[PDB]
């Protein structure tokens, strides 16, 4: 019944219960006059059972609901307000978001929209625990630790509303105020001054234009349609010359080694832009942002590769954007259609500043790296992951066994799995070699394991293991503990299980493809 | 308690309960004399609680335990025997394989090895349901529908043993008898006559050697160490000439279009072999098989690409193996160390016949294709999967809602998600656009969906979505049903959800990267 849908351990009564609501440009002031079910719109939900007023415990999450709905990609963001219930409010945490289940389990009317019934006396009598009203709590989203609050429309009229932030009052370009506010969430942390980046970029685009060898490199330009193949060629040379400009120097240093950052990738990027921008698009930021957002390769100009944001100083990001701008201007005539001159310096910049902000925001948010929890590790054609979050945890402090499943497959042709590297601590974490195995399309293959140093055993499949399109494996590791003593950090040298892929005489030193699954020791 | 570890719905009592045991060369006859705990070895398990006699309900699975333990990769397989318990036997299906949990829950002694206690009168009294003995049942492996039977050593003495198959009696080369027996499992189905493939290959290797233009192409060969770069070059030309031989004609046709099957990949393969084979390895099949098994690229010679086994006639597989053999012979002198002449024609062939058999066996086994159940779809740098098996099921026949989670990330730099294609049937399967969203590192992004034909709606993220190393997304699709009528096959045009990746003007016709998640309609 009721404990199948309500999680009472995380339900509580609070006095002066507060939360946030993201508000659109046009309502930051009026919503402060009070909360009321609007006359236009879906009123909180497409589904009747879920119609009500929505808030979240996180003001940065509330902020993501503040963008003009007509231009959600590049419009103004309005603000955040904090709404508070006077007195006592019961926050009832639900284990499920299915309204038919909750009405059934909670034994309510199966007919009335659940959210109407939450605002009833009877419902508040039964679940309010003496609070003046009930608000439902659900997890905000996967990968988030916030909660979403679903308020009954009528009970919401009691909310007091105050301004958290009105982003438009900030007076910044684009969605600069919204993103600077969200960057506060992390104080590591990309906290760039976009006003400065915006200003240095302009100065740089201007200066590069005046540059004689640039003004010349441009003179070599076909200045009319040529295949991207020769447009790529003109562009790499152009890039090669612009990057010698004293104002794109630091950028010269930082993009020299990494292949993602190469001149070829800036040219591949510029060619892609010039080819998707027509005059109507070029004329509208929203549509410019809509088109730029679906192209591959933006990481080259962003300085984002391998899990890291390399271009992370206002100076270097401004150089990279200014270099990109100039090169779209060159690409437009050779591979596109429009007023090259215009777009490149204006809506191209406005729009790409916005995509930088979108991507920096994600990297500022807590996330799992490859091979952590259930995030896959993608490498050399293989995809591997802990089947579930508990598999990634090696529990300690007890005598007995555990089992841990790792999914393994590869994208296409049959790639071998040479074996696996596992941590061992005698007594506290032994490998049970009878129970450990690898299953290929259900075929169970036992392993032969051998000691190594670093308290690592190397296990190989008794028979050949290949994975690929249509062939998948489950590596099941069974650990055995003869001691009830807890594993100590000292005792463990590795924080991952290592699956070894195929062998390459990379460096003329035989090396195996390495795929890592990171674990955690607990209890 | 007890219903936390035993699954009584799948436990039963049977008269003349039968099962299979894979037996090693040396024991097919003697084990027929009766089952007895051996004096040497782990007696069924490394863990004491799990020591006992092991059997399986599947004779093809039993067959995978029959290979000489000293040369598990290429040794002889012994056989399968069927063991039967006279009278009544209780098969007790366990929900868990953790012996401490089962002893606790089943309230048994925490001290005695569980499997000793299963063979006790008291234990048989309590769980035998009137059977003369209890056997424990566990799922054989992930991706398998077999079961594993764990028999108490002492109760196992009552088993009657009969010969299923003695593979050695078959008189075949390598592990031909074992693999032909396992191929019976599927009657689609690779059921090759390896005797024929073995014979045609020899004939072909011999004939190619005599071939004048080949004997000549060989005359162009540096016949001494040259970098793989020039060894690759000699090899592609050599391949290009050998494939013109009338005996490798069909092969000429079938490998002409697919890039995996190209002459360059046969040369990349031959170079990899010549470089990992030394004289000692070349002299031992086991070690030859151990080294060949960890190299990438075998799919080129196998004719295996995109989930399919293309070389599936004895004639074409013999041509491909004969061509591969000849080319290792050429590669050895240029990039390796040994008696090129020897290995290539002998242990190289014996060994690669075995890897073909290993890989054909996997493709003969039931498996999930990319994007089915929780198998990921790997494409264009992206990895996507249904988070759990239930997510992949769209249930029908009721009024209400469902939610379905799809994991999304990409291997490195930030790749965009343009939107998603979802099936719609009015009333029976509507998209609830309030509840449907995509979460990027916890950032919840709503969608705007638009109709299409084929009862498909196209939904785009309100804001830009990029995934990559360190940035992952959860696409949560919420479906709503206003009708309690079941979805009919007629009504649904698609069997997958389509995630759309970045855009490419591939064909000079703008195309999006397509990632598919296949669903099933039930109830
Ligand atoms: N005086 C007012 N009293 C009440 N509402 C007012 C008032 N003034 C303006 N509003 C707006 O009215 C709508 C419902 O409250 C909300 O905006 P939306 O643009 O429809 O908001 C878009 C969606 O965001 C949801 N959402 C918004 C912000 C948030 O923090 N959490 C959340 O989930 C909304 O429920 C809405 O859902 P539905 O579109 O599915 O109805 C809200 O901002
Ligand atoms: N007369 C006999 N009575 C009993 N055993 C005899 C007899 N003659 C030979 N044996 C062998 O003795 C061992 C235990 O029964 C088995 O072989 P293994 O090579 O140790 O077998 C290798 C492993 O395969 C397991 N296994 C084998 C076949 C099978 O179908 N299922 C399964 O899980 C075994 O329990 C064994 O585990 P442990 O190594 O972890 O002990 C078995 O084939």
């Amino acid at each position: 019944g009721a404990d199948d849908v309500v999680d009472s351990s995380k339900s509580f009564v609070m006095e002066n219960f507060s939360s946030y609501h993201g508000t659109k440009p046009g309502y930051v002031d009026s919503i402060q006059k009070g909360i009321q079910k609007p006359k236009s719109g879906t009123q909180g939900n497409y589904d009747d059972d879920w119609k009500g007023f929505y808030s979240t415990d996180n003001k940065y999450d509330a902020a993501g609901y503040s963008v003009d709905n007509e231009n959600p990609l590049s419009g103004k963001a309005g603000g955040v307000v904090k709404v508070t219930y006077p007195g006592l409010t019961k926050v009832l945490a639900l284990k499920v978001d299915n309204a038919e289940t909750i009405k059934k389990e909670l034994g309510l009317s199966l007919t009335e929209p659940l959210m109407e019934q939450v605002g009833t006396e009877e419902f508040i009598k039964r679940f309010g625990d003496g609070a003046s009203r009930v608000v439902l709590s659900l997890p905000f989203a996967e990968g988030s630790s916030s909660v979403e609050y679903i308020n009954n429309w009528e009970q919401a009229k009691a909310l007091s509303v105050e301004l958290e932030i009105n982003f438009e009052t900030r007076g910044k370009r684009g969605q600069d105020a919204m993103y600077e506010y969200m960057a506060q969430a992390c104080a590591s942390c990309i906290n760039l001054d976009w006003d400065v980046i915006r200003d240095k970029t302009k100065t740089k685009i201007e200066s590069l234009k005046e540059h004689g060898p640039i003004k010349n490199k441009m003179s070599e330009s076909p200045n009319k349609t040529v295949s991207e193949e020769k447009a790529k060629q003109y562009l790499e040379e152009f890039h090669q010359t612009a990057l010698e400009h004293p104002e794109l120097s630091e950028l010269k240093t930082v993009t020299g080694t990494n292949p993602v950052f190469a001149g070829a990738n800036y040219a591949a990027w510029a060619v892609n832009v010039a080819q998707v921008i027509d005059s109507e698009t070029a004329d509208n930021l929203e549509k410019t942002t809509a088109a730029l957002s679906i192209l591959p390769g933006i990481g080259s100009v962003m300085g984002i590769a391998d899990g890291a944001v390399h271009h992370n100083t206002e100076e270097i990001v401004a150089q990279s954007i200014a270099l990109s701008s100039l090169m779209v201007a060159q690409a437009i005539p050779l591979v596109g259609e429009l007023v090259d001159i215009g777009f490149a310096a204006y809506n191209f910049v406005e729009s790409i500043i916005n995509l930088f902000q979108v991507v920096h925001n994600s990297y500022n948010r807590p996330a799992y790296s490859p091979g952590h929890k259930t995030q896959p590790f993608l490498h050399d054609g293989y995809a591997v992951s802990w089947n579930t979050v508990e598999d990634s945890i090696i529990r300690t402090g007890f005598q007995g066994e555990s089992g841990h499943d790792i999914k393994i497959t590869a994208e296409n042709t049959p790639l071998p799995i040479a074996g696996v590297l596992l941590p061992t601590i005698p007594g506290k974490l032994d490998v049970n070699k009878s129970k450990t195995h690898i299953s290929v399309n259900g075929r169970k293959i036992r392993m032969r394991c051998r000691a190594i140093d670093g308290d690592v055993t190397f296990c190989r499949p008794k028979s050949p293991v290949y994975v690929g399109n249509g062939v998948h494996a489950n590596l099941h590791v069974a650990f055995h503990r003869s001691s009830s003593e807890k594993i100590h950090s000292n005792e463990i040298s590795s924080d991952s299980i290592g699956v070894l892929g195929y062998q390459k005489t990379v460096d003329h030193t035989k090396v195996n493809s390495k795929l890592s699954l990171f674990f955690e020791i607990k209890s």
